[PDB]
């Protein structure tokens, strides 16, 4: 009937009905839970060689139209009926169909609403949609991407936005951004055995090199857009520095902090995901909301596989660096987080601390259960990388499932690409 | 064939073969992940009215004996064969069977090894086993429990231990400890609308009252053992104060910290779980290892549903208590954690910080994959309530599954008890 969910903090109880509408199989099995897996197939939508089977497309298309029309307060029945007819007619005449701008907007918001790994979902109804469904060249993609970066940025006062490129036709003409995110730093395997910049973008930095990119050998070298249009070989495009807004890090107390020469871009823009809606798939639809301090302060700066600044941030604080039990890492990371927050707040760049975000998400959950009887949620991703139980989301039991529309991962393009 | 697992910190990859031996269905479904659920049925072993069906018992029994005998370096084949025969003969003659002390020891260690929610598992081969399988009265249980508390405590130098009471016969003669843990503080719904002590033990404190316990109305009132033997009504037994070792909290800097009048018992002893092994079940088998600072500092002291000391610990630190973004909670909790650590370390009471534990568990995982091709792990429980990504376990993908022997939860006794 429904799954009983409890919040161990408030004692409140919710009943999940929404999970019943879940698509197909998920990450876990009958005798195992694999909720810990980063990139499971259930969260991935791969390549294709042929168009989508009509028998599969049609039902999916009708389901979406019924969802879309059952959305407004006083349902426009005559239009609802008319759209169902027009979409079917389009499918049997063209082998596919086009969404109305309105439906796209609904789709991108609902897919965001359906992102189980996003804590910012209370903002789901505030999203700018850029319709680049008529794009055809790499140069045009690059232009659309620039307009996105410029709009989203809004000179620090971040605005959530997404740009949709042409939907996958037969799978051999896919528009793809080879970048992880719109703005990302390079990583170099320097001569002295070390690694400069962002070690996460190592393999991709080389790819950019092999494609003729000019390695600036540094720590914060904004990588170039690697765009593939209409299935052609990817073209390298350098991002105009004027567009890339960064925030130099400075502690409100430790004046020695800026001597680290640390900064980070103000724009969190996922670039390699796929939007699935009503049987259609858009393999190129970069999007962004705003940052949560912990992503930068904790993950980007402190991960062993990323910048790895903990060792020296502890030293410069005078902490017992060679004694784990002293909890130095705990003291450092906290200061790096207030620095990140402080910095953004000083330079007027929108940001959100993990505590405030968790509280708003909790309110979002409540609004959601009351509204549609559920909220797909991935606890492992929703709970901040620090201050776990200090956060309200930690004490909230949740169900994780894939609905539709949805935002899927994709197989890295260089692994499946055709080199002509 | 096997599930591929990766550690995003080191880049290392492991192959899980162990999950194939998993018992039955787990928490999650085919289209949903419920790994976030605290007390799912898959982790619970309920009551019974009749003995265990022979057809079920026998295979389980044989599987365990084969596991046990396939354990020593140079297998004692003749004895292996002989035990298989003797156990079958015992099952068909008595309707059940008894484990040898050796098998019990192996069973309790393996079950611990199989606890997916325990980060301390590198210590799995160091465990004292108290055989109280011949116990028959509530008074005898109480005595055994006292000997356990005394041994485990060892005057601060904690030793892992478990005491096994009589196995479930027909299910109407169960030995059960109604307490959550051996040592636990009372919670009172005081006159002025507040709540004193440990709010988690509220409903149970009243139960103790209804049974004639003398409410001492305080904050750290060690609750009484509520023991049910041979299926009879539970008898109240007050724990001898001399046995209950506590640690008064004091910060190595903030001398005003002890003015809070804070302390906590040094003995983490789970009292209400059930041991399942070779088809048998022991519904009474309290156990303990040692504490991880975060359990006390973060959960016990800082949870909204527990002590809830954050508000004033922040105040006394001078932090911006009415501004979430200031990250005060982060600064406070860290100090409470070093206090807890410091205190235990000063009073010579064994304890472990979350960073050191995570590193040892990681080593345990490695030893385990190489040894038996896997390690059941619940990421959601294994990752500390603070410092998530600062910890190595956060970056380690893991599989969660139920093996055998195992430690199961049970339905709270007062909900199913027969009152004669
Ligand atoms: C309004 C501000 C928003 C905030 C603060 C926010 C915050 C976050 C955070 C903390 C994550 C985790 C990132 C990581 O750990 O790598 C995340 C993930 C995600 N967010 Fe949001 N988000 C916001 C807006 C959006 C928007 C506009 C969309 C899409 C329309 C979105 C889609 C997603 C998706 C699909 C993921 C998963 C990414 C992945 O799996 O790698 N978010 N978001
Ligand atoms: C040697 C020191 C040990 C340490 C530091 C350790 C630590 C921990 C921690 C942090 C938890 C989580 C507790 C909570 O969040 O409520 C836990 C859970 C658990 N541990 Fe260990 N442990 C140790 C020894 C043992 C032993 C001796 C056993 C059993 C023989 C054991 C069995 C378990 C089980 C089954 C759980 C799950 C409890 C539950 O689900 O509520 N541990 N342990
Ligand atoms: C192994 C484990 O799945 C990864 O380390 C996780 C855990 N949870 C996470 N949560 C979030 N928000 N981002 C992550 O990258 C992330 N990675
Ligand atoms: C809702 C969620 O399952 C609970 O808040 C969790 C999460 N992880 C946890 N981890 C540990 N170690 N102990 C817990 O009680 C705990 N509870
Ligand atoms: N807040 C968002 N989206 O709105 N984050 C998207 C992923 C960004 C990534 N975690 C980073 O730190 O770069
Ligand atoms: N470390 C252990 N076991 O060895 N903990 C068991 C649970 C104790 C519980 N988390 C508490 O803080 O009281
Ligand atoms: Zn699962």
């Amino acid at each position: 009937q429904y799954v009983r969910i409890k919040n161990w903090g408030s004692g409140e109880i919710l009943h999940d009905t929404l999970h019943h509408k879940a698509t197909s199989d998920f990450t876990c099995k009958s005798k195992s839970c694999l909720g810990s897996i980063m990139n499971p197939k259930s969260l991935t939508r791969g390549p294709r060689d042929k168009p989508t089977p009509l028998e599969e497309l049609l039902p999916h298309a009708i389901e979406f139209i019924n969802q879309y029309y059952g959305s407004f307060k006083e349902a426009k029945i005559e239009e609802h009926l008319a759209r169902l007819e027009a979409v079917t007619k389009e499918i049997e005449t063209t082998g596919t169909y086009q969404l109305t701008l309105d439906e796209l907007i609904f789709a991108t918001k609902m897919a965001w609403r359906n992102a189980p790994r996003c804590i910012g979902r209370i903002q789901w109804s505030n999203l700018q949609v850029f319709d680049a469904r008529n794009c055809s060249t790499a140069q045009e993609m690059f232009q659309h991407i620039c307009r996105h970066i410029l709009y989203a940025t809004n000179n620090g006062n971040i605005r959530s936005a997404i740009t949709v490129f042409p939907q996958r036709s037969d799978g051999k003409h896919d528009f793809r951004l080879w970048n992880s995110q719109l703005i990302r730093y390079a990583g170099y395997q320097m001569p002295d055995g070390t690694i400069r910049g962002d070690a996460a973008t190592l393999e991709f930095t080389q790819l950019c090199i092999d494609l003729g990119w000019k390695p600036r050998y540094g720590r914060f070298d904004v990588l170039p857009l690697v765009l593939q249009a209409d299935g052609q070989d990817p073209e390298v495009f350098e991002i105009p520095p004027d567009l890339v807004l960064e925030v130099t890090m400075e502690h409100p107390k430790y004046e020695w902090f800026q001597e680290l020469g640390l900064k980070w871009y103000a724009l969190p823009a996922v670039a390699n995901m796929l939007l699935e809606v009503g049987g259609l798939e858009f393999p190129a639809c970069p999007f962004n909301g705003w940052y949560m301090g912990t992503e930068i302060g904790v993950r980007d700066f402190c991960d062993t596989q990323r910048y790895n600044i903990l060792e020296e941030v502890g030293r410069r604080m005078g902490l017992e660096t060679h004694t784990l039990a002293s909890l130095w890492k705990d003291r450092a990371v906290t200061e790096i987080n207030v620095a990140v927050l402080h910095s953004f707040q000083k330079q007027n760049v929108t940001i959100m601390d993990h505590h405030t975000a968790s509280e708003s998400f909790m309110k979002h959950m409540q609004n959601e259960y009351r509204a549609r009887g559920g909220c797909p949620a991935d606890w492992i991703w929703l709970v901040p990388p620090v201050s776990g139980s200090i956060t309200p989301v930690f004490h909230q039991e949740m169900l994780n499932y894939v609905l539709s529309p949805f935002y899927y991962y994709q197989i890295e393009p260089w692994k499946t690409h055709i080199w002509q």
